[PDB]
């Protein structure tokens, strides 16, 4: 029971465009808040798709609140540390202890396969939503409001939530255009190998025995690797200069070109990439924060990657989409009169926008540091990492980590409601 058992005295029909991690989180939170939810999804079925997702303590805190504590512990992995390595030799130049140290933010840091994460949120939301698959939204009347599907079917609701991802259709209706996207010059390969083949190699086995997030830093390139799916699968993300790619979750890369691009990395990376049977490739595109997330009619708003997508350096996409849902559901649990619908959507945006813009920036400002060419700049980064690492080992920015990881979406919305919203929004209609 979320919201201390409270249900909005005014029950809405809310249409959610997109059955991704955001849309499912929104469907769960808004149904719990006392609203009728329909989720409309383009995909014909939910598939075994996607790769590793970061579940930082600020996300885990909410998933535990939603009753998922055992189910996530079962399928996700708790990384013990983040380790930075020189590409060529595998020298460990950096180390930050995670594991139990992450519990000081009030919940564990998990690594999860997107499909396992999707399944957890799907099973939560499914009993309290109507899901329409094979239903591409191709039009929005933001005044009614209503949605138009590719079939021409029109769906009516009180509120439309656009959770339709990085290439949101709803975003174009809210803002009046697609948010400009600028190529960074880089692409990412994503590839998964079974950990059974690593356990068979005495040089690779320790990567399964002691689950870490390892970043090998190279000239123009990096390889980030970690266990998912209860250490049955090893997730690898490889950043490299864009030699032709598209911004799509289904676009393929050449495993042979991937191996060629990383041929100068240490022998354990050669052995890891030898097991890659296939790889998907994504063109990195930089997007700025939106000016607003709410349409001028106050009945359509955005959630998740539709309004704050970010680069894979600090992939907090899932985190920010789930936080968005928790705050939106918290505010909507308060609704008692139609005159409050717009103010509540404005409050949602007001509580979320700067935080998510700062989180996009945190990812954006990590693009060059792991890709330095060999030389003075590279040796100074390694030296700075070593200094920090040696303190970590003697025991055997933190304030930014606390601002990200210690965040409680419900606490922020409960406090705003108590200090301001009850008086300024709750009284509307009296
Ligand atoms: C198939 C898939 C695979 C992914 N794999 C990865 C990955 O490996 N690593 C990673 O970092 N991130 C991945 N992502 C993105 C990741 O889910 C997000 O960055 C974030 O975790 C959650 O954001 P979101 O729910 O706002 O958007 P998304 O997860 O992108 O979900 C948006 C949903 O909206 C649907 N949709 C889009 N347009 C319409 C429309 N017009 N009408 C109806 N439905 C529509 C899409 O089909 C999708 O299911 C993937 C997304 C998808 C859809």
């Amino acid at each position: 029971s979320l919201y201390n058992g409270r249900k909005a005295p005014l029950r809405l029909h809310i249409l959610i465009v997109g059955c991704g991690l955001g849309g499912l989180a929104a469907a769960y939170c808004l149904a719990q808040a006392g609203h009728r939810v329909t989720v409309v999804e383009a995909a014909h079925a939910i598939g075994e798709v996607g790769a590793g997702i970061q579940v930082t303590p600020n996300v885990t805190r909410l998933l535990r609140r939603w009753g998922l504590a055992d189910a996530i512990e079962r399928v996700a992995v708790r990384p013990e540390a983040i380790v930075f390595r020189r590409y060529k030799t595998g020298e460990r130049v950096g180390y930050t202890k995670w594991g139990d140290k992450m519990e000081e933010y009030g919940a564990p840091y998990y690594h999860i396969h997107r499909a396992d994460f999707h399944k957890l949120l799907f099973d939560l939301a499914a009993p309290n939503m109507t899901l329409r698959l094979k239903s591409t939204v191709v039009g929005v009347d933001p005044d009614a409001p209503s949605l138009t599907l590719a079939s021409g079917e029109v769906l009516h609701g009180d509120v439309i939530i656009g959770a339709d991802g990085v290439k949101s259709y709803v975003q174009q209706v809210v803002i009046g255009r697609a948010n400009p996207a600028q190529p960074t010059g880089d692409a990412a390969y994503r590839a998964i190998i079974p950990t059974s083949v690593m356990l068979e190699d005495p040089d690779l086995k320790p990567f399964v025995d002691t689950p870490e997030m390892t970043a090998w830093m190279g000239p123009g390139t990096h390889l980030m690797a970690y266990n998912i799916r209860a250490k049955q699968e090893f997730n690898m993300v490889l950043l490299h200069p864009d030699d032709g790619s598209v911004e799509s979750w289904t676009a393929e890369g050449s495993a042979e070109k991937m191996r060629a691009d990383f041929k100068d990395y240490e022998p354990r990376v050669q052995k890891l990439l030898q097991h890659v049977k296939s790889t998907l490739k994504w063109r990195l595109m930089d997007r700025q924060p939106l000016e607003k997330w709410v349409h001028s009619s106050g009945r359509v708003a955005l959630l998740g990657d539709s309004c704050h997508p970010m680069l894979p350096y600090r992939a907090q996409g899932a985190a920010m989409a789930i936080e968005d849902a928790a705050v939106l559901g918290n505010l909507f649990s308060r609704l008692s009169h139609p005159s409050q619908i717009a103010p509540l959507l404005h409050a949602y945006q007001n509580l979320r926008l700067k935080r998510t813009a700062d989180t996009q920036a945190s990812s954006r400002l990590n693009q060059k540091i792991f890709h330095l060419p060999d030389g003075p700049a590279q040796e100074a980064r390694d030296a700075d990492m070593r200094a920090a690492m040696e303190l970590e080992f003697r025991l055997l920015d933190r304030k930014k980590n606390m601002a990200q990881f210690g965040y409680d979406a419900d606490a922020v919305a409960d406090r705003w409601w108590a200090d301001v919203g009850e008086r300024e929004i709750g009284s509307l209609g009296q």
